[PDB]
């Protein structure tokens, strides 16, 4: 399926420990009645939008349970859809997501995929955990999504969403070949990504040159290779003394940015993505056929 | 120099359909001689080096053979081979194999590496091939790779070679996000990929703007997401009308570019690689625990096609 | 918020000689309907955009004229005047001048700039034509701009509009520094340049890989040296087979870009542009950091040549 | 070979305050043999080679002279002079001239330019002084360039040498147009650029996420602008806890980056430079005289 959708990436600012969730959940719907004023159907928020990212403070395992979420509509983000309800729209949002199953707790870095009519289209859980789970002392600063954090049971799902084929990943999922491909495979038109990258170095305590060249780098050529519109929306500031890095970006089918986001706090970046531009391209079997030998890709699948 | 190897990209000019053997292999020793005036040890040729793109020509499958090799090191291709071993430098060679295996004749998109002593240390054989097999009356040029050449049986092969892990791939493998994986999970560190690209649309019979943005996107990220050099020598200018692109380069584990030819003839760019970044940035996969899971990939190894 | 405007690049598909006015101005008309329906407070088309790129075709140096303007509302762009009155939108919108000034019938390639109210804030005159007077045949295309305008007399002038100061440049302006330098030395806050430009090179009728590399790299650097914000706005397209190069951008004062065009066709990018951040700048990247010392820029005025 | 000069960009490391003379000099003297051993004709030291960049430390305004150079080929730096000539390798050296004239000391960000026999084919002072003269202490890190130099009084002269004509810029001149188009103005095919960035904001101090896209636009676009070759070699490394951002890199008169250096220590890059490109680029339109019409640029003149 295929039309042309008005995506809001609704890049955040900092979160400190001290904010509150009132605040932080004024800010999304901030955000959105900007998207709102602005046409946007969708609007993409980042990685776990509705906390600090409390992976740089070490804490016993369940020791961070209050920065996550006991149920998706909350109290707390209850109006952040009667919002989005109200005018609308759609939205990614990207959040730590509590839940039990045998009476064990299960704790997954989720993104919830919300359709205009106000109901959920979907959940993606993040499949690829960075960080460590220990406390490891020669480092400037902590990354402990491992300690707080279990692989998701999703996996790559592609939803028929907005007019067309939409997937979610998460984050450093968008470092990997294979969250693009994985999605590809399943004619996925818009990847829907929300991050948190640090700008230093934890091994070393300096700040990554390069760190903005990864970024775009990785999600160009997902884009490009996998024909497929993605969408990078970044909590970026100094939290607590920490910097995250921003310039989300929204980029074609082609590899072609258009739209770079210039702040490293709340901004609403926001771009027209015809996602049948996707479809076209995915006829490449004209010409460039290259068809796919599952034969010779096999290494992928028993380790990556 | 831990682990450091100056490669060359020998970038090639145009050849026409009148161009005879040893006018190319003169070229390609050329090329290896000016490598060795700056110290090169490992010298990376492009794909299909010893003949036009005869893949823009229509022709019976087993009419384009005049081009291919009845064996690799043969009367012509020699004197290339002894003038790298006397200079004690490697290479890389794409060229059309022809070859008598499994009882019958084989035709491929082959590259070979040769160590500095001269000796073969490894043959990859094309696996993607673009194009197709039956004239396409609507497109300003003709692709026709799959018509003349048969899959390769190589796999992906990663050979320790030049001190490190250095596997080869060719062309549109570069396109291929498995190209690098596959062997980028056999520890590689050095990756050859040497290359035809018209700059013309098929389709369109106009240029294409995202052409080179496109050559060097999927081959910069691919040094990134595998911690690898990538190595990608072009065979670029006008070849009987058709004009090929240029933009080789030498691309770093980091996915920075440390070396591009500005021309679309015979030309030569140089860098040292320490092949041990490759071995630190994979080990700095630690704290980027990808702890990764290949349960959610498997539709990489399963459909050919896509749902 | 802190004087910001929405700006919108309204970049045009191609135009044929075939074409009729109605059609170019609806086009243009079009767009900015378009740029309503997003809320934009300045809407930037290209150079030349109410004809064709008439420097291709040779004519007298006179017989052109059919390609200017009378007036510039006349009876025929007078609805793209009012409609953008109607709707409170201003516009920057590049012509040809047909003018009977000094006594003289004179020429320029012009834009003009016009705001909210519908009342026009100023007129910049092209100052760097290129090209050539003559016909030059053995060239693959012609560029003739030389031989049907004259050199402009307008400046580079920067006028309040649009809650900060604006200034305007056309085309093969953007190349040179000096274009930024003398309006940025105006505390501009914004620069509207539209353009055409081939593709292709006149000497090899073939494109330039590096063609719109050199566009944003030379347009990118005039927005940071002058932390101003640069919006080019293209007219692109194969019009009458002859290529246009598309790639319309919104450049922030940072030399960020942050809106591009991936069509050469009518299409148009917006863009919230803080006016702010460039006094931000300008106050502490030349900070006392910068001193700027003319006594050693003097060559820039004395000769118009190398030496 | 003939209208085609091999350079070397010799990026240094970090010089600490802590180092002596003799160690920098066998450093440079180091480099000197690998573009030699590389087949360098020239090779570019980068700005302030002999020390540590000093502007970063508050002092007397004659305090930091121990950083400063008597003569130039001093006692210290003879050794790289003599061996320069051996090999027959011309070099461009950058450093803080200390000269004496009419009884009073002045004080310049100089950079002289060695032929190949030895003999010196000239001196550049940096015109363009960045930072401030007097202490400020609402920034994090410091720049006294204005408190310990003086704007030379050489312009920005373009010489004949290595079969070319060659001009030298320095630092942070490589941010004004007017540094390349005066050059270029005199037919200038090779521009010698060394130079230390400190990466951090000194307002915020935080690292300038666009440092190096920076430090490549300026030097891109005014090889681009000017028909020129743009060598830029820079000081990196972390000196007493601050750090220079590296990104040395050899530019084309196409504004095509050739040559990049991947570390912020000791690297040679190198490139094979037709200087004769230029001049094809120079006379194939982009005739400065033809279309320059500097009735219009005369502002340049009279504020900057």
């Amino acid at each position: 399926m295929t039309r042309r959708i008005r995506i809001g990436g609704a890049q955040m600012g900092a979160i400190s420990r001290s904010d509150s969730k009132k605040e932080i959940v004024d800010r999304l719907i901030a955000l959105l009645r900007q998207a709102s004023e602005k046409g946007c159907e969708l609007v993409v928020f980042p990685e776990l939008a509705l906390s600090t990212f409390f992976p740089r403070w070490y804490a016993e395992r369940d020791g961070m349970d209050g920065y996550f979420e006991d149920g998706m509509p909350n109290a707390a983000t209850l109006p952040l859809f009667e919002e989005a309800r109200r005018l609308g729209i759609g939205f990614s949002l990207g959040y730590a997501e509590l839940v039990q199953e045998d009476g064990r707790v299960r704790r997954f870095n989720t993104t919830v995929l919300v359709e205009r009519n106000g109901e959920i289209v979907g959940k993606y859980r993040k499949i690829h955990l960075p960080g460590h789970a220990e406390y490891e002392p020669e480092r400037s600063h902590q990354h402990l999504e491992k300690r707080y954090f279990e692989v998701g049971n999703t996996g790559f799902q592609v939803w028929d969403a907005f007019g067309g084929r939409v997937g979610m990943a998460i984050c450093n999922d968008r470092r990997w070949v294979e969250t693009y491909r994985v999605m590809g495979l399943q004619n996925v038109e818009l990847i829907l990504i929300g991050y948190n990258t640090p700008v230093n170095d934890p091994l070393s305590g300096e700040a990554d040159t390069l760190g903005m060249f990864h970024n775009h780098l990785t999600m160009q050529a997902g884009a490009y290779q996998n024909s497929t519109w993605v969408v990078g929306v970044a909590k970026a500031g100094v939290e607590d003394g920490h910097r995250l890095m921003g310039g989300s970006v929204i980029v074609a089918p082609t590899g072609e940015i258009v739209a770079q986001a210039m702040t490293e706090g709340d901004e609403l970046i926001v771009a027209d993505c015809d996602l049948d531009l996707c479809r076209y391209y995915k006829s490449h079997i004209f010409n460039f056929a290259a068809h796919r030998r599952p034969e010779f890709y096999q290494r992928i699948t028993s380790q990556t």
